[PDB]
Order: structure tokens, then sequence, then C-alpha cells
């Protein structure tokens, strides 16, 4: 039993809710919140911009030190950093950004990072400003993640379409 509330159950391990991931993280304080990161951990917009704003830019400060030490992530890769005031940990996961020409096949690799964590709060990878079809992202999530994932979908209209079209 965990503290996630109001989710529709899609499969044995995948749950979904129309929610602002920032407000959901602040309420649940999950062990792991997933960020929709880029390889530079530049949290300017989309989910990343919103999460970073909620940490008062502390996420960005930590991220800049990480990059200065380690260099950029790989598309499809991830790193674990602090969750600041939102979660114990933040798993920064880089899905392919279609608006940069990146291979959508890397979306499966991106979701594989979730399997290293028993329970996660997460957005749909490569959705929103990353330009992929959120319906496809949900399909890849369901077919790749085996651990317990609680998906937050900001847009109510998109949430309803994802549910109604789910196979
Ligand atoms: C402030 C905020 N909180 C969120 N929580 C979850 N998902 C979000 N965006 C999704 C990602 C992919 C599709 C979408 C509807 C843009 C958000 C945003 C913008």
């Amino acid at each position: 039993v965990n503290s996630f509330s109001g989710y529709l159950k899609l499969t044995d391990n995948v749950y979904i809710k129309n929610a602002d991931i920032v407000e959901e993280a602040k309420k649940v304080k999950p062990t792991v919140v997933v960020n929709a990161a880029n390889v530079y951990l530049k949290h300017g917009g989309g989910v990343a911009g919103a999460l970073n704003k909620a940490t008062n830019n502390a996420m960005q400060v930590e991220s800049d030190d990480y990059i200065a030490t380690n260099g950029p992530l790989k598309v499809g890769g991830s790193c674990v950093l602090s969750g600041h005031n939102l979660a114990k940990h933040c798993l920064h996961v880089v899905g392919p950004n279609v608006n940069k020409g990146e291979d959508i096949q890397l979306l499966k690799s991106a979701y594989e990072n979730f399997n290293q964590h028993e329970v996660l709060l997460a957005p749909l990878l490569s959705a929103g400003i990353f330009g992929a079809d959120p319906i496809h992202s949900l399909r890849v999530c369901v077919d790749t993640v085996r651990t317990n994932v609680y998906l937050a979908v900001f847009d109510k209209n998109l949430y309803d379409k994802l549910v109604s079209s789910f196979l």
C-alpha cells in the first residue's frame, strides 16, 4: 500500500491521473519523481522547467555541478539526483526530443531506467515539448516498465484521450 490517490489502474503496474506532477510530488513526497530532462540538465521549460521552479532553482544548481563533473547524459539515459522539496530522489531521464530529430526508438531505452526503482511518480517521456505522440509514449511505458509507475498527465483533454484510447 502506498500514498498515491485517485489514479486509474491501467495494468498490473501502471497507474494514471490527470494531475500537475509538481503539485502531486509536493503532496505525496514520493521516493522517486521522474524529470523529463535533456542531456545538459538545462531545466528551462516543460515538466523540467516546472519541477525546477518548484525547487526555487536548487535543482538547476545541483544539475550544473553534476554536468560540470560528469558531462552530458546520453539520450535514453538517466541520473539520480536529489528530489529537493518534492521527493527523496529525482530520476532525470532523457527521452528523445522529436523537435531535435532524435530517434524515437530511444524511448524504450529511456523507460528502461524506471526499472531500477520499485515505485515512481513520472510524466510521459518525450511528450509535451519533446514532440512525441503521448499515446505512443504510454504504450512504450506499459510495454517496458515493470516496476510500479504512477503517471501524471497535466492536460485534462490529453488525459481523457489517453484513457479512452488505451488498449
Ligand atoms: C506544470 C506541469 N506539470 C506537469 N505534470 C505532468 N505533466 C506535464 N506535462 C505533460 C508532459 C507531456 C504532455 C504534457 C501534458 C505537456 C506537466 C506540466 C506542464
